[PDB]
């Protein structure tokens, strides 16, 4: 039939399917009228707070038909709020965002006179776009606008962080409390930062008081709603939302329904106080449920399809709230409608021990049933995970969609470790976004943009010139011709490196002073761990753990380009620089020969071969040494990732063509994925290639793997994508995902879409509909390698 377990989630799932991508502009208008009571009267903390409570207060909100779970961040389904203070759009980027081939969302007339007339007049000269793009250095602005690396805050507030379970344990009324104690406490007579807690401190119980009221608006509009319902089984339901919201978020959730309303109303809450990156998600979402689940059967309130019927419920809910509408080098380097809120279920519980329970097979239960590309549903596994587990993991991703992907609980309790996390933290953490490894509730650990890794190695090429803009935009590190070794090649390149590193993160520190001090969350404050205790704001270093990270794009394309030119130019001697570079400035175009001997006749990463894997090496610890250990503004330090959501097209589409024979505007590797056509040897070979980098060394990295459909058929096939996730984890991988598509069915999507609207994929990190993609990903996902046992 449809989609669904049962009548109630069916109908569910179908409203949010069919729900138009669109503008809700109540927020900014809420919001402008907060600052213009407050603004100017109060510290920065308290007005955000202040024009939280307003907004809550004021919002007009809405329940489903059918909904057990309520809380929407807009006006309807699939409704985006807007965040002027962050990024106060012009009337053309409106007309882009609701005209765009891909990714639009719809702007009412009367969201586009209020947003002319009200918004921007108050908040052009306000947002904080503007505080950073004024504030950013030529140097920065040239190496930006020539897409050598991107910048994450330029439209979106840091966040990027997973909730813990401290809203299990305490209601907003408890953590008001909690926060009136620390205020009373405060010594004005001999702690110099107590003006500084004050005010922070004062903040946050605003923010208490606020999901108070939120709590109290949905239990009155709940009931308001039953008097007025003459159906006799949607009463009930709507007065079982009333007294599930009497409850929470005031005070702690009692039951499996409660703990699920209280994460909703906290994800609601997070999510319109600022845009954050990456939306919001429980994070170890069957350990918090388990205590509730078990507590719930046993005394009769609950049974399993309950507990699946509410999970399905939140599953739709996720699916109603797109990522607000991004423009410019956001959009390119995130283009979807999804907001990256990432599960992770199985891995190991708070004492270290197997993780898997009754909860964690109702989570691959409901994803499997309602295959939505949100929320992100992913699987941690451990050396202690039942083998049970990870087939019926498998099971689901051989289905195609892309979900769920796979994360080594080994890997990353060792990964927050060696970043300093103590063992009984790390146990509670895990991956959100694609795969970022964190230190959920404790940390607020901050992507600052992609980096171009092989632009970096264009620019050395070129003398810190760029072919593509034509522009000055690296140093000069000299005529590559003059280089008489590989030795000299690469150091010329680690001094590029080092000059767009210094030059990220210049401005990433002025850009994390601005989000201190303008982008105060409260809110998020009061649910992470240390910022009550410290009497210090979320956004300024309250967590117990800080870190930021710098992506880096495209291993693959610049492995195999020093590769081949460490083969042809320097080892083998078949052509000389010059030569290469001319080949290069022509795209090959009266080079063939060339371009077949560094496509066809030179050593490839993911082959297991050591002669590119050693480079691959040399590169990553390059990287590695440049970023790791510098300090961030609040007290953490710099650390590396890789993964590249949509960034390695746009990086690849203003980039000339590679030594490795990628011609030019063609996209960048993906991942730590092998090159297009890199990898002749298997998928046995490429995991082997790619454990060769330190993984443990890194806040995480992404591997994309795709498999012929034939090949994963029958038992067999189930355990052979088991065996290489283990494989691949008893080598300390960090991650791996599945493709599993019949190519013709992609070529025919491309050539009548229409026919194809249900097609999903996965991308980089998350999965999305085929047509959502642009023609130039689309062929990227297509020339993946087709793997074979």
């Amino acid at each position: 039939m449809a989609r669904g377990t049962f009548e109630r989630t069916k109908k569910l799932r179908e409203e949010s399917i069919n729900a138009e991508p669109h503008i809700s502009i109540e927020r900014a208008v809420l919001m402008t009228e907060a600052y213009k009571k407050y603004e100017g009267s109060v510290e920065i903390p308290v007005l955000r707070a202040l024009s939280f409570k307003h907004y809550i207060e004021n919002r007009t909100l809405s329940i489903n038909d059918g909904e057990l779970i309520v809380g929407e961040k807009g006006d309807s389904p699939n409704g985006a709020p807007t965040y002027p203070e962050i990024c106060c759009h012009t009337m053309e980027d409106l007309e882009v965002m609701h005209n765009r081939d891909i990714i639009n969302f719809s702007v009412s007339e009367e969201a586009r006179k209020i947003h002319k007339e009200e918004i921007i007049p108050f908040w052009k000269k306000r947002q904080t776009r503007d505080k950073i793009i004024n504030a950013m250095t030529p140097e920065w602005l040239a190496a930006y606008e020539a897409g050598m690396f991107t910048e994450f805050m330029e439209q979106r507030a840091p966040g990027h962080t997973v909730c813990g379970d401290t809203i299990y344990k305490k209601g907003f009324l408890d953590l008001k409390k909690d926060i009136e104690a620390r205020l009373k406490e405060l010594d004005f007579l001999n702690d110099l930062d107590a003006y500084n807690k004050k005010a922070d401190l004062e903040a946050m119980a605003i923010a208490c008081d606020a999901m108070v009221i939120l709590g109290k608006r949905y239990a009155e509009k709940a009931r308001q709603m039953a008097e007025e319902e003459t159906d006799e089984a949607k009463k009930k339901d709507l007065l079982l939302i009333a007294e599930t919201c009497d409850v929470v978020p005031a005070h702690k959730p009692e039951t499996y329904h409660q703990a699920i309303q209280m994460y909703w109303f906290v994800h609601i809450g997070v999510t319109t106080e600022l845009n954050i990156w990456d939306a919001f998600t429980p994070g170890r979402l069957d350990q918090h449920l388990n205590p509730f689940y078990e507590r719930d059967v046993e005394n009769g309130i609950l049974d399993r399809d309950r507990a699946q019927e509410l999970l399905e419920c939140l599953w739709v809910k996720f699916n109603n709230q797109p990522a607000p509408p991004k423009v410019g080098i956001t959009l390119k380097e995130s283009s979807t409608y999804t907001d990256f809120a990432n599960i992770n279920t199985g891995g190991i519980n708070p004492d270290g021990q197997d993780g898997v329970n009754e909860v964690s097979y109702i989570i691959l239960d409901v994803m499997d049933e309602m295959k939505l590309i949100q929320p992100s549903s992913n699987v941690q596994i451990s050396k202690k995970t039942p083998q049970k587990f990870l087939k019926r993991a498998c099971e689901i991703s051989r289905k195609g969609w892309g979900q769920p992907a796979f994360y080594n609980t080994e890997a990353i309790v060792q990964e927050l470790m060696e970043a300093g996390k103590t063992i009984e933290d790390a146990r509670l953490g895990g991956t959100s976004g694609c795969v970022e490894t964190g230190c959920f509730g404790k940390e607020a650990y901050v992507l600052t943009g992609y980096m171009n890794i092989p632009k970096i190695l264009e620019l050395t090429l070129n003398n810190g010139y760029d072919p593509i803009s034509k522009k000055q935009i690296g140093i000069e590190t000299g005529d590559p011709r003059n280089f008489q070794s590989y030795e000299e090649l690469f150091e010329a390149f680690k001094k590029q490196l080092h000059y767009m590193i210094d030059i990220k993160i210049e401005g990433n520190a002025v850009i994390e002073n601005i989000c201190a001090k303008h982008m105060p969350c409260p809110l998020m404050s009061t649910i992470v761990d240390d910022c009550i205790e410290k009497g210090k704001d979320y956004q300024r270093g309250g967590a117990r753990y800080n870190t930021r990270y710098i992506q880096g794009v495209g291993i693959g394309t610049i492995t195999d380009s020093l590769t081949a030119i460490k083969y042809n130019v320097f080892d083998k001697k078949k052509f000389d620089m010059d030569t290469l570079l001319k080949a290069l400035d022509a795209n090959f175009e009266g080079y063939e020969a060339i371009l077949n001997l560094v496509s066809n006749k030179t050593p490839k990463y993911g082959n297991d071969d050591d002669y590119a894997d050693e480079i691959m090496q040399e590169i990553f610890n390059a990287y590695y040494n440049e970023v790791t250990g510098r300090p961030t503004v609040c007290g953490g330090e710099y650390r590396v990732d890789m993964l590249p959501t949509t960034c390695h097209i746009y990086f690849g589409e203003i980039m000339g063509a590679s030594p490795n024979g990628r011609l030019c505007a063609k996209p960048v590797s993906e991942g730590i994925s092998p090159e297009k056509g890199g990898d002749t040897n298997g998928p046995t070979a490429v995991i082997k290639s790619c454990a060769k980098m330190d993984h443990i060394k890194t806040g995480g990295t992404l591997l994309n793997q795709r498999f012929a459909p034939s090949v994963v058929q029958g038992e067999k096939g189930l355990d052979n994508m088991a065996n290489l996730v283990r494989a691949y984890f008893n080598m300390d991988g960090h991650h791996i995902q599945f493709n599993v598509f019949d190519k013709n069915v992609l070529l025919e999507a491309q050539k009548n879409p229409q026919d194809y609207k249900d097609l999903i994929v996965r991308v980089a990190g998350y999965s999305d509909h085929f047509n959502n993609l642009s023609r130039t990903l689309q062929d990227e996902i297509i020339g993946r390698t087709e793997q074979t046992f």
